[PDB]
C-alpha cells in the first residue's frame, strides 16, 4: 500500500529554502524557491543571496540548500525515511569537514508549511584559512555528483550518512569536502528506519542572466540506488 508521507510527493511540490550563515563571522542569508517532482527525483531551484557577495563558494552551500524528493525504486520505497517523516518532518544535520580547512556545521529542519516543503537552515563555519580555497573564492562553477551513503541509526529512530564530494579547484585540482550527516524525525509518529543504501546526486549549476544579485540556479536529480 502507499505510506502516509509517500502521497504528498506524487506530484510537483513548491519547495522554499531559508539559510542563516555565519563563516568566521561573515553572516549571509540565502533564499530559495523552485520545485520537486520526486516521481523523476528532479528538483530546479533558485537561490538568491539576501545579504550581497556570499563569503564562500556556492558549489559549498549546494548539499545544504531536500533529500524527501529522492527518486526511490518501487522495490526501495519501504526503505525512504525521507518521505516517512512528513508532514511533521525531520531534522538534519552535518559536519563538512573541508580537507585542509575549515568546517561547516548545519542544523536543518524539512517540514511542510501547507502545500510548500520547507528547509529551514543554520549554518556555522570555523576554522577556515583566508587565502584558502572556500573563503578564497577559488571553486569552479559547474557540475559536480555525489553518493550518500544512508544507514539506519535505530537508536536515535533515524538515519545517518557519509559521503565525499570533490569541488573542481579553478587550477585544476580537488577540494574535499567529507560529509557527516544525521536526520531524526520531528513528529513521535513512527517512520520507515533503512536498509543500508545510497542516494546517487547530480548537481548542474547556471546563472539567470536578467538576474543582478549573487545568486546560483540549480537543476538537481536524487535517485536511491543499491538494494
Amino acid at each position: 500500500m502507499v505510506s502516509k508521507g509517500e502521497e504528498l510527493f506524487t506530484g510537483v511540490v513548491p519547495i522554499l529554502v531559508e539559510l542563516d550563515g555565519d563563516v568566521n563571522g561573515h553572516k549571509f542569508s540565502v533564499s530559495g524557491e523552485g520545485e520537486g517532482d520526486a516521481t523523476y527525483g528532479k528538483l530546479t531551484l533558485k537561490f538568491i543571496s539576501t545579504t550581497g557577495k556570499l563569503p564562500v563558494p556556492w558549489p559549498t552551500l549546494v548539499t545544504t540548500l531536500v533529500q524527501c524528493f529522492a527518486r526511490y525504486p518501487d522495490h526501495m520505497k519501504q526503505h525512504d525515511f525521507f518521505k516517512s517523516a512528513m508532514p511533521e518532518g525531520y531534522v538534519q544535520e552535518r559536519t563538512i569537514f573541508f580537507k585542509d580547512d575549515g568546517n561547516y556545521k548545519t542544523r536543518a529542519e524539512v517540514k511542510f508549511e501547507g502545500d510548500t516543503l520547507v528547509n529551514r537552515i543554520e549554518l556555522k563555519g570555523i576554522d577556515f584559512k583566508e587565502d584558502g580555497n572556500i573563503l578564497g573564492h577559488k571553486l569552479e562553477y559547474n557540475y559536480f555528483s555525489g553518493n550518500v551513503y544512508i544507514t539506519a541509526d535505530k537508536q536515535k529512530n533515524g538515519i545517518k550518512a557519509n559521503f565525499k564530494i570533490r569541488h573542481n579547484i579553478e587550477d585544476g585540482g580537488v577540494q574535499l569536502a567529507d560529509h557527516y550527516q544525521q536526520n531524526t524525525p520531528i513528529g513521535d509518529g513512527p517512520v520507515l528506519l533503512p536498509d543500508n543504501h545510497y542516494l546517487s546526486e547530480q548537481s548542474k549549476l547556471s546563472k539567470d542572466p536578467n538576474e543582478k544579485r549573487d545568486h546560483m540556479v540549480l537543476l538537481e536529480f536524487v535517485t536511491a540506488a543499491g538494494i
